[PDB]
């Protein structure tokens, strides 16, 4: 839920001192945004424009505008923007953090609830596609939860372990080169936050990948999904579903299980 404008009052905003994380943008600090009756946990990015760039606000408002219509729950969600001490991306807070230090640190999740997220996931990622969006980066630590039970996509475009041959070798990112970083995406959750390809270079995995070498069944990962795991690995990109077909198999795998 959003309110009527993109721009919201910085006097209804309420900040942590504590920093989630930070980086070469700025930093996320998780906020509360205080609505009519309730008080709306947010987490906020906040974009100190350090260089003076005037080319940054122009940015900032036309993906404003962009996100203010993108409405999915599978995705993490615009509330609104303000131009305050700095500018703040006011976006929906994902309690549980990354996806793959939530299933490092709770081993207990059953294959049934990865199975549930990772369509969450594909239902997401179907959504992006069909608004002509490419994520790029596409992966467990872009999966943000609400709930165990809740998965929001992060971070997405508007990391050579996740990329397609064709991103590498062409670079030509598209839905289905994000369909290949689902495939990764999938064995990291199955292998619960374990790293993929451990131990090699980018320039390894590509000579594994030309030898028709993929990544192994996870511990425990039923062997349909490792199936449509391999199938997101399709070297031919013509071959490879796009994420209606993907979300499809996982929604009727997922209601019979
Ligand atoms: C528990 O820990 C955390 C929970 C979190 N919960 C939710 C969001 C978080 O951070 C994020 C992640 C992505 C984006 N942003 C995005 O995902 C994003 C997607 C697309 C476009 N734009 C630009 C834009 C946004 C809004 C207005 C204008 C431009 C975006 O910022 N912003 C903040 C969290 C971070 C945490 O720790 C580090």
């Amino acid at each position: 839920i959003r309110p009527k404008e993109v721009y919201l009052d910085r006097k209804l905003l309420t900040l942590e001192d504590k920093e989630l994380g930070s980086g070469n943008f700025g930093t996320v600090k998780k906020g509360y945004y205080q609505m009519k009756k309730v008080v709306k946990t947010v987490a906020v990015k906040i974009l100190k424009n350090e260089a003076n760039d005037p080319a940054l606000k122009d940015e900032l408002l036309a993906e404003a505008n962009v996100m203010q219509q993108l409405d999915n729950p599978y995705i993490v969600r615009m509330i609104g923007i303000c131009e305050a001490e700095s500018w703040m991306l006011v976006m929906e807070m994902a309690e549980l953090g990354p996806l793959n230090k939530y299933l490092q640190q709770n081993r207990h999740v059953k294959d049934k609830n990865i199975i549930e997220l990772v369509h969450q996931v594909s239902m997401g990622m179907k959504y992006l596609e069909e608004s002509n969006f490419v994520h790029r980066d596409l992966a467990a630590r872009n999966v943000l939860l609400v709930t165990q039970h809740y998965a929001k996509i992060s971070d997405f475009g508007l990391p050579v372990k996740w990329y397609a041959p064709e991103c590498i070798n062409y670079y030509k990112f598209s839905s289905k080169s994000d369909v290949w970083s689902f495939g990764v995406l999938m064995w990291e959750a199955f292998s619960y936050g374990q790293k993929p390809y451990r131990g090699m270079k980018g320039s390894e995995v590509t000579a594994m990948l030309e030898k028709g070498e993929r990544m192994g069944c996870p511990a425990g990962c039923p062997r349909e999904m490792y199936d449509l795991m391999n199938l997101c690995w399709t070297y031919d990109v013509e071959n490879r579903p796009g994420f209606a077909a993907v979300e499809l198999r996982l929604r009727n795998y997922y209601y019979d299980v």
